[PDB]
RNA sequence: GGGGUAUCGCCAAGCGGUAAGGCACCGGAUUCUGAUUCCGGCAUUCCGAGGUUCGAAUCCUCGUACCCCAGCCA
């Protein structure tokens, strides 16, 4: 429960509502991003649990900010997430002509006029926040030539910021957003589901109201920097001849550590080029963290855990790491790569190697099993090889043994250098019949695989407050290494997650990974202290 | 000026009856993944200072801190 289901409740019992009908209205100028996972679940879930409906709104009031791609792809994300919206997917351009029916009563009624001042005068006659504005020389015009001039502006007879259609309130309002809101601006753009047939815009205070109720939107959810135009919100509708009237309740936005999650700041990261496109893996947005290997699932118990409040937040990367790691740990089948292989052969091994049975999931033989080929010849990673070190250290050690996965106990004995004294190869014995303990892969039957390891995209846990944020990127955010995997990881999808044992989970595509060279993605590591 | 929020490191329950839970953290037990799982621990205190009450994080008073608003953006 949260505060926006408890006045639901309220509105219940009282008799206010017999129904809720909620929607999820993003505006087609990006990608979408974790912050709106929150408000999906939010508004689809209301409507779910409460035997509702919710809509899929695109506030398409702008159009030089928009692109009939991000329509596509909002569509897609909200789909891959788990909901389905009520009815045809909306557009508030479905409402241009109700809109402008609706300017002609205010302006009929007196409660709006066009303005000639310029887009510089508008602001110098606004007032500022502790000193009131003053009224244009054109407020008081006729019902009869606001009319008129109202038309020339529909008509193309006005250049760009020429004119504008106001609302007439109070110029001296402790709110700003009420002294004399713009309802309408001249723009000559080609809109991406009108094409050319308005070259006047309705604003975006305006415009959502009226779409809420004409959809019989019940409780409007939105974010808290809309709490001051909420007194907009009810002043239009008050005025007009509309039958219902949505009530407006704000939450809190999410905040990610070491992220930013504002469109224009994601759009920079995509356009100067510094990620490869909206859905890197790097990226938080839907896209980028399903390319990375996210469940859908692992998402929805994120927005589940973190709440809805009222309260400004900045939630942790443990915490969404937790998350898609507690589904994985359950659902994810095990295997074996090394991504930085070092050489070592069991001189005591004889023949061109054998099978080795091995568990899907090593806690779960419901899972099945499979078989592994063995040899002497294998690959394990450098850092489980270590001719001296403490006590502590469980693995491989130039005096020592050690338990090889599902297969025998080896002992190194010797080694051998290069020039630069970096190792080649270790040589070892087995015993030949024992079946810490490490990973491993046959030189013979493995499979030659590009490992992308991921990071932090930022260095700072508050990239967005920063001057330059794009100066504080990490140079390790993407770190791409050349490794083996076992046979089995040649019939892998993109789609499907595996834990690399004593790694990480992984998964395959990356946009790149062909039939010859199979590209794999670190989803998240494993918890190591 | 106006609109908002202040409870554990990060989130978050609590709505006058005497501080849930999650992530994180510290111990110990299992474990052919130093993972998992598993027991135990972790706010006498709720931005501060007064007030009312038998009793308040929960009500009143006065402070303090932080967030949002001066786009013909959403
Ligand atoms: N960080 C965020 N947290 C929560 N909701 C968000 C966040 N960013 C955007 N939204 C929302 O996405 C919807 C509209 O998207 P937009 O127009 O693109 O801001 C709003 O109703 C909000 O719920
Ligand atoms: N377009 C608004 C919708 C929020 C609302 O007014 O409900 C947004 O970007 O948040």
């Amino acid at each position: 429960t949260n505060f926006i289901r408890q006045i639901i409740d309220e509105d219940l019992a009282s008799g206010k509502h017999t129904t809720v009908h909620t929607r999820f209205p993003p505006e087609p100028n990006g990608y979408l991003h974790i912050g709106h996972a929150k408000s999906i679940c939010l508004n689809f879930g209301i409507a779910q649990d409460y035997k509702g409906q919710c809509n899929l709104r695109f506030d398409d009031t702008n159009p030089v900010k928009e692109d009939i791609e991000y329509v596509e792809s909002i569509k897609n994300d909200v789909e891959w997430l788990g909901f389905h919206w009520s009815g045809n997917v909306r557009y508030s351009s479905d409402y241009f002509d109700q809109l402008h029916a609706y300017a002609i009563e205010l302006i009929n009624k007196g409660l709006a006029y066009v303005d000639e001042l310029t887009p510089e005068q508008i602001r110098e006659y606004r007032g500022t926040l502790t000193q009131p504005g003053k009224n244009s020389p054109y407020r008081d015009r006729s019902v009869e030539e606001n009319l008129a001039l109202f038309e020339k502006m529909r008509a193309g007879g006005f250049e760009e910021g020429k004119a504008c259609l106001r609302a007439k309130i109070d110029m001296a309002s402790p709110f700003i957003v009420m002294r004399d809101p713009v309802l309408y601006r001249i723009k000559f753009a080609e809109h991406h589901q009108t094409g050319n047939k308005w070259c006047i815009y309705p604003m975006y205070d305006f415009t959502h109201c009226i779409s809420d109720a004409l959809e019989g939107i019940t409780h409007s959810l939105c974010t808290l920097e809309f709490q001051d135009n909420r007194r907009l919100y009810d002043w239009v509708l008050d005025n007009i001849t509309i039958p219902v009237h949505p009530r407006q309740y704000e939450f809190s936005r999410l905040n990610l550590e070491y992220t930013v999650m504002s469109k224009r700041k994601l759009n920079l990261l995509v356009t100067d080029k510094h990620v490869e496109g909206w859905d890197d893996p790097r990226m938080p947005t839907i896209s980028g963290l399903r390319r990375r290997g996210y469940t859908a699932a692992s998402i929805r118990e994120f927005c589940k855990r973190i709440g809805v409040t009222k309260q400004d937040n900045t939630i942790e990367m443990a915490s969404l790491e937790s998350c898609i790691r507690e589904d994985l740990n359950e659902n994810a089948p095990r295997a074996m790569a090394v991504i930085d292989p070092v050489k070592l052969v069991i001189e005591n091994y004889q023949g061109e190697g054998e099978m080795v049975t091995m568990p899907n999931h090593p806690n779960k033989p419901e899972m099945g099993s499979r078989q592994v080929p063995f040899s002497g010849e294998i690959w394990i990673d450098r850092a489980d090889f270590r001719e001296e070190a403490n006590k502590q250290y469980k693995r491989l050690v130039l005096g020592k043994e050690v338990r090889l996965r599902n297969a025998y106990v080896i002992k190194a004995e010797r080694v051998e250098k290069d020039a630069e004294g970096n190792i080649t190869t270790i040589f070892c014995t087995y015993d030949a019949d024992t079946l810490g303990v490490i990973h491993w892969v046959s030189a013979a039957h493995a499979l030659p695989v590009e490992i992308r390891l991921y990071d932090r995209l930022f260095s700072v846990p508050n990239p967005g407050a920063a001057d330059d944020f794009l100066s504080v990127i990490n140079p390790e955010s993407l770190v791409i290494k050349q490794g083996f995997a076992e046979p089995s990881l040649k019939d892998a999808v993109a789609g499907k997650a595996f834990q690399f044992e004593r790694e990480g989970y992984f998964c395959l595509d990356s946009r790149h990974s062909t039939a010859e060279k199979p590209v794999f993605n670190r989803t998240v590591g494993l918890r190591d202290t």
